[PDB]
Formats: C-alpha cells, sequence, structure tokens
C-alpha cells in the first residue's frame, strides 16, 4: 500500500465518503452473533467524520444472496442496528443500493450522514454472475456508474473481502481511491508476519468454502511446510485418495479433479499434509441431527454428513501444531456454532492457544473462523486475530489483491 493513496492522506472535508466494507458479519436467528468486522470499519468511520465528511456511505455484500433479492435471509438492517450504537451517531438504512431513490437519498445529505446501503449482492451486477446467469456487460457498467454517483471521493476499507474483482471493489470510478485503516493495518501486518516465517510454518485450512478455498492449496504449497485440510475442504481429499463412502458430506467436482496433482506437489515440496481421520457424523444439516461416527475406513453412510472431526483426529491435528512454529488458520474444522459438532474446532482451538504461550506466531481468520475466537475467549490468546480469511489466504499465496490493486496511486 506504500504507493496506493490512503485515508490519512486523503481530504474529506466537506465530501461525500462512498466507503466500501466487510460488513458480511455471521448471523443466527436473524441477529449477529460477531460484530468484530463493523467495529473494525468504526476508525475509518469516525476519521471521516470527525474530519468534515458531508457523508460516509457505507456498502457491502452479507452471504452469498447470489443476485437475487432476499431481504427474508440476507439484509443489512441489523448491521444498521450495530453499527448506530458503536458510533454513537445515527445510520440511514436504505433497502437498496442502486437506482434513483439511493442516489436522491446519498445526492445531497445532510452534514456529518451516515448512509447504509443494503446487500450488494442482491444485484447479480455485483459479482455479477449468480442465479445460473451470467450479468450483462452494460449492466455492470450501470450498476458501477450508479455506485460511483453515491460520494466524491471512495475508501475501500474491506480488507474481509479483498479478495473479490467485484463491481464495489474494483469497479467505482471516482478520482481519488483511498484504502481505509483497516486494510492499512491487515496489509502491514501480513507482509511483516509473512516476509519471513517462522518455520515449520502451518497453514490450517477448513470451512464451508471448498469450491474457491481447494484452488487456494496449489500456490500455498510454495510457501508453507505443513498443511491440516480439514473440515468442509477434508471430503473431496479422502474420496479421491482413499474412495472413502462420504455420503451427503460437502464435495467439490473441480477440486477433486486437481487434488493428485496438489499431493504430488506437497510430496515434492517437502510439504506435509494432515488430513482427518474420523468424524462426527449427520443425518441433516440441523444442529438437532441425529448424530453418529465414522472413520475412513468405515465410510459415512448414505444419508449422512460428517460436521466434525472425531478424537483420533483431534490427535493428528495436535500434532502439526505441536511441531509450528507459525500457524495461519482459516476455516473452523467442524460446524462450531452447533454443538453437537463444535469439540474438535475447540480442541483445536486449546492447542493454538498453548502453542502461541511457548512462542508460536499464530494467526486466526475470516468471519467465522474469528467467531471461534470470540465464542471461547481466546481473541487475546493468539497472536492475531484478523477480519479476513479468504482474503488472508490470497496474501499467503503472494497475490497483490484486486481490491487493493484498484486504489489510486500517490
Ligand atoms: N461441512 C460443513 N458445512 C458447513 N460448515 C462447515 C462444515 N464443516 C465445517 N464448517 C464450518 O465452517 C464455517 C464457515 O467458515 P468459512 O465461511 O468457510 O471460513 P471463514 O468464515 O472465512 O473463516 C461454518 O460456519 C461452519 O462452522
Ligand atoms: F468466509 Al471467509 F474469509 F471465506 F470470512
Ligand atoms: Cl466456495
Ligand atoms: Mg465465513
Amino acid at each position: 500500500l506504500s504507493n496506493k493513496l490512503t485515508l490519512d492522506k486523503l481530504d474529506v472535508k466537506g465530501k461525500r465518503v462512498v466507503m466500501r466494507v466487510d460488513f458480511n458479519v455471521p448471523m443466527k436467528n436473524n441477529q449477529i452473533t460477531n460484530n468484530q468486522r463493523i467495529k473494525a470499519a468504526v476508525p475509518s468511520i469516525k476519521f471521516c467524520l470527525d474530519n468534515g465528511a458531508k457523508s460516509v456511505v457505507l456498502m457491502s455484500h452479507l452471504g452469498r444472496p447470489d443476485g437475487v433479492p432476499m431481504p427474508d435471509k440476507y439484509s443489512l438492517e441489523p448491521v444498521a442496528v450495530e453499527l448506530k450504537s458503536l458510533l454513537g451517531k445515527d445510520v440511514l438504512f436504505l433497502k437498496d443500493c442502486v437506482g434513483p431513490e439511493v442516489e436522491k437519498a446519498c445526492a445531497n445529505p445532510a452534514a456529518g450522514s451516515v448512509i447504509l446501503l443494503e446487500n450488494l449482492r442482491f444485484h447479480v451486477e455485483e459479482e455479477g454472475k449468480g442465479k445460473k446467469v451470467k450479468a450483462e456487460p452494460a449492466k455492470i457498467e450501470a450498476f458501477r456508474a450508479s455506485l460511483s454517483k453515491l460520494g466524491d471521493v471512495y475508501v475501500n476499507d474491506a480488507f474481509g473481502t479483498a479478495h473479490r474483482a467485484h463491481s464495489s471493489m474494483v469497479g467505482v470510478n471516482l478520482p481519488q481511491k483511498a484504502g481505509g485503516f483497516l486494510m492499512k493495518k491487515e496489509l502491514n501486518y501480513f507482509a511483516k508476519a509473512l516476509e519471513s516465517p517462522e518455520r515449520p510454518f502451518l497453514a490450517i485450512l477448513g470451512g464451508a468454502k471448498v469450491a474457491d478455498k481447494i484452488q487456494l492449496i496449489n500456490n500455498m504449497l510454495d510457501k508453507v511446510n505443513e498443511m491440516i485440510i480439514g473440515g468442509g475442504m477434508a471430503f473431496t481429499f479422502l474420496k479421491v485418495l482413499n474412495n472413502m463412502e462420504i455420503g451427503t458430506s460437502l464435495f467439490d467436482e473441480e477440486g477433486a479433479k486437481i487434488v493428485k496433482d496438489l499431493m504430488s506437489k506437497a510430496e515434492k515440496n517437502g510439504v506435509k499434509i494432515t488430513l482427518p481421520v474420523d468424524f462426527v457424523t449427520a443425518d441433516k444439516f440441523d444442529e438437532n441431527a441425529k448424530t453418529g461416527q465414522a472413520t475412513v475406513a468405515s465410510g459415512i453412510p448414505a444419508g449422512w454428513m460428517g460436521l466434525d472431526c472425531g478424537p483420533e483426529s483431534s490427535k493428528k491435528y495436535a500434532e502439526a501444531v505441536t511441531r509450528a512454529k507459525q500457524i495461519v488458520w482459516n476455516g473452523p474444522v467442524g460446524v462450531f456454532e452447533w454443538e453437537a459438532f463444535a469439540r474438535g474446532t475447540k480442541a483445536l482451538m486449546d492447542e493454538v492457544v498453548k502453542a502461541t504461550s511457548r512462542g508460536c506466531i499464530t494467526i486466526i481468520g475470516g468471519g467465522d473462523t474469528a467467531t471461534c475466537c470470540a465464542k471461547w475467549n481466546t481473541e487475546d490468546k493468539v497472536s492475531h486475530v484478523s477480519t479476513g480469511g479468504g482474503a488472508s489466504l490470497e496474501l499467503l499465496e503472494g497475490k497483490v489483491l484486486p481490491g487493493v490493486d484498484a486504489l489510486s496511486n500517490i
């Protein structure tokens, strides 16, 4: 960011600031379970308001609505309520992000107005592909032109979304496009932590986003010495390598095609892969599912999903943590939100905290994965908790993030 415009250098007095933030907070029963991401944007929002901004217009995605409006399930209205108490100022929530009324509402606001727009991904044009459909070029441009109308200057503080070349992150057309203080803070910490990692350097890759994150491993394999592939990531690997019965467990069809290549590469680079060997199983995807056990040998019965690892998996995971002097962890190794399926991420968290206390550099990142830290009160018991998960895995790969690359130059 050493040659991008940042917010400390952007005169905002009398200007309308349009700001990309990652307010993609975890939700349950329609309430926010962790305001980490909203809090982390506050310093940039306060700075703008403290420095004479006419308005701050805030925009984000929440979830993966895939280009269909879904106020029911993926509305940002709750974030607007939480943002009020953290700023101690009112937030005008708007029920759309583009179009004549959003434009009217943001055209010339009272001085100091903060406005939050609705979920960008209710419009196919943010990503723009969705549902199955490709966005139309003319309409992407139109959607991008609408968003650009809402401020005089642009700030991108959406670190957690920086890996995404979506319309709101890279397509806003204003003379001045500044990185915010959170983007700044996360990029510096990682440029430090990734410069000369302590070794063995372990990556711990779990979660639910298999299609996307399975595609990151190839470049990661050039950087790390060990890799835990757990959570929802494990089942593509285990079907291919062990012909394991997997049931309704998460599976990536594309990912499975390259699994043999990534294992060949892991070997060629001396990167030790630790995959799970037992499981807690579910009869459906529900907190109060009937539950069971399987090993890789037994397989998982048709009709059932693996939603946590078992105790023998926890033991292997612990051994990898014990050998590490640096850890980057994105993705829980089970569905930690539900207690029937939380023991394995809780045990792995326990290892990671014990590892930190004897000098291991521990870095946990992501919306859901940082919520592990909140839930077990380990936020100050590891080295760094980042608002980015995927964004951080893409910095580990050695990429310039598209949301950083689209910023103005000095
Ligand atoms: N089979 C499964 N299905 C759903 N979630 C699973 C899972 N296995 C583990 N998880 C856990 O993964 C969590 C999603 O994590 P992600 O968004 O991929 O990574 P990030 O938020 O960047 O750190 C989800 O909440 C569940 O607890
Ligand atoms: F859900 Al992520 F980084 F993939 F927070
Ligand atoms: Cl995905
Ligand atoms: Mg997540």
